[PDB]
C-alpha cells in the first residue's frame, strides 16, 4: 500500500490540501505528501502504484487517478488538470510518463 511509502500522516495532509476540482499543484504536492525526500527507488515503487497496468507508463486515464493512488477515496484529477499535468510530466514526447520522466517531476521545486 502507499503507507508502506509513505506516511499516513502526510498523505492525509497533501490529499487534503486539493479536494477541489482544479486545484492540483504537483509541486507542493509531491512535498506535502513526503516523497521528495524518499530515495530513487522509493520514488520508482511510488511510480509503479500509479503505473495501473504495469506496462511501464502512467497514461493520461491512469494520471488523472493519480490522487487514488495514494489515498483510495480521493477524487479524480478533472480533465484540465489532467491534460496539464500530463504536459508537465510528459517531456520526451509520447503523450505520457515513463519512470525516468517522473523522477524528474517530483525532483522539481
Ligand atoms: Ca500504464
Ligand atoms: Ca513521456
Amino acid at each position: 500500500s502507499m503507507t508502506d511509502l509513505l506516511s499516513a500522516e502526510d498523505i492525509k495532509k497533501a490529499i487534503g490540501a486539493f479536494t477541489a476540482a482544479d486545484s492540483f499543484d504537483h509541486k507542493k504536492f509531491f512535498q506535502m505528501v513526503g516523497l521528495k525526500k524518499k530515495s530513487a527507488d522509493d520514488v520508482k515503487k511510488v511510480f509503479h502504484i500509479l503505473d495501473k497496468d504495469k506496462d511501464g507508463f502512467i497514461d493520461e486515464d491512469e494520471l488523472g487517478s493519480i490522487l487514488k493512488g495514494f489515498s483510495s477515496d480521493a477524487r479524480d484529477l478533472s480533465a484540465k488538470e489532467t491534460k496539464t499535468l500530463m504536459a508537465a510530466g510528459d517531456k520526451d514526447g509520447d503523450g505520457k510518463i515513463g519512470v525516468e520522466e517522473f523522477s524528474t517531476l517530483v525532483a522539481e521545486s
